């Protein structure tokens, strides 16, 4: 699985999911907010088998959220 960071406002899972699932599998992807404070950054932790992108997608310090440039690591 890996992780994700930046997690902008009102994005939700299925934005993280659909963004990984055509980077790979995906057969999870979920993002973490703050409790009735879904405005400053989070991480979410999503999951696809595809190593290979998670070689380079791991490395990217900026990715693009549908319309933000959050982050991926490995894990």
């Amino acid at each position: 699985k890996i992780f994700v960071g930046g997690l902008s406002v009102n994005t939700t899972v299925e934005d993280v999911k659909h963004y990984f699932e055509q980077f790979g599998k995906v057969d999870d992807a979920m993002l973490m907010f703050d409790k009735t404070t879904n405005r400053h950054r989070g991480f979410g932790f999503v999951t696809f088998e595809s190593e290979d992108i998670v070689e380079k997608v791991c490395e990217i310090h900026f990715h693009e959220i549908n319309n933000k440039m959050v982050e991926c690591k490995k894990a």
